[PDB]
């Protein structure tokens, strides 16, 4: 029947402790306890974080189980060594974990914290493709169409990123259709080659995202998007280049009804 009260944790977890009772399971590592967690349903999960080169990995085992298993599985990362940033608790959070149980909790406050998870089913949204995720923390490794408030977080995510360069992330430019054209047919022409080029479309305009492309390369990479020439599919055009004006523009474009957001043709 029911595994709701079942407790699947790396040893790691309970310092030297043996299992706390006949619903704890202990594993020696990460990869063989998210193994069992894939046969598990309403199971708390507890990871064990020690290095910083376990993020990544550890992002795609949370994010397997969160899609795959559903809402009532408890996923907690037990931070054993002072690692985590803010940023990849983040991560870490919007990939399906419920919760992190910091470095600096002793073992009974962490104790506490997975007896307080019971009951607490998932409600947060989780997206597909786990590089919509990466890309809080890694270099955008989209590419082509994105949903109006995706292509939005994506762009916010690398303003924001501290560990990428401070400059020449790329150009932000919104482009608008003459008056023959609507945005969803401007949108078949728009075809980018490079990973980092995303666009979206909304309130009659096409919005593209050029990683590292600098201002005075605009026109060029716009020739290589699109196979006719721009100014006979657009009438207008407004840039930005700089952290700041790119930033300033997300929070206009976050402004903008559901009603207004465009997708692609079948």
């Amino acid at each position: 029947r029911s595994d709701e009260k079942r407790i699947l944790s790396n040893v790691a977890v309970l310092e030297g402790a043996p299992p706390l009772s006949e619903h704890w399971q202990l594993f020696n590592n990460n990869e063989v306890l998210f193994n069992e967690a894939r046969t598990a349903q309403a199971a708390t999960v507890v990871f064990s974080l020690q290095q910083n080169a376990q993020i990544e990995p550890l992002a795609r085992s949370i994010h397997t189980l969160r899609r795959q298993r559903g809402s009532a599985m408890k996923i907690l990362v037990r931070e054993n060594t002072a690692s985590l940033r803010a940023t990849d608790e983040r991560l870490l959070l919007a990939c399906g974990a419920n919760m992190v149980i910091p470095w600096n909790a002793p073992l009974s406050r962490c104790l506490t914290m997975i007896e307080s998870v019971q009951g607490q089913k998932f409600s947060r949204y989780v997206p597909e493709d786990i590089t919509t995720l990466l890309s809080m923390t890694q270099p955008l490794k989209l590419r082509g169409f994105q949903k109006w408030d995706v292509f939005c977080n994506a762009v916010n995510n690398m303003m924001n990123n501290p560990l990428l360069p401070a400059h020449g992330k790329g150009v932000l430019v919104a482009l608008r259709p003459v008056p023959g054209i609507r945005v969803e047919q401007a949108l078949t022409l728009c075809r980018p080659n490079r990973t980092g080029d995303i666009m979206t479309i909304g309130g009659n305009r096409l919005v593209l995202f050029l990683s590292f492309c600098r201002i005075n390369d605009l026109d060029t990479a716009l020739n290589h998007i699109f196979p006719l020439p721009t100014g006979d599919i657009f009438s207008n055009r407004m840039v930005w280049f700089e952290d700041d004006q790119i930033s300033a523009e997300l929070v206009q474009m976050r402004l903008l009804a559901p009603e207004q957001w465009g997708m692609p043709l079948p």
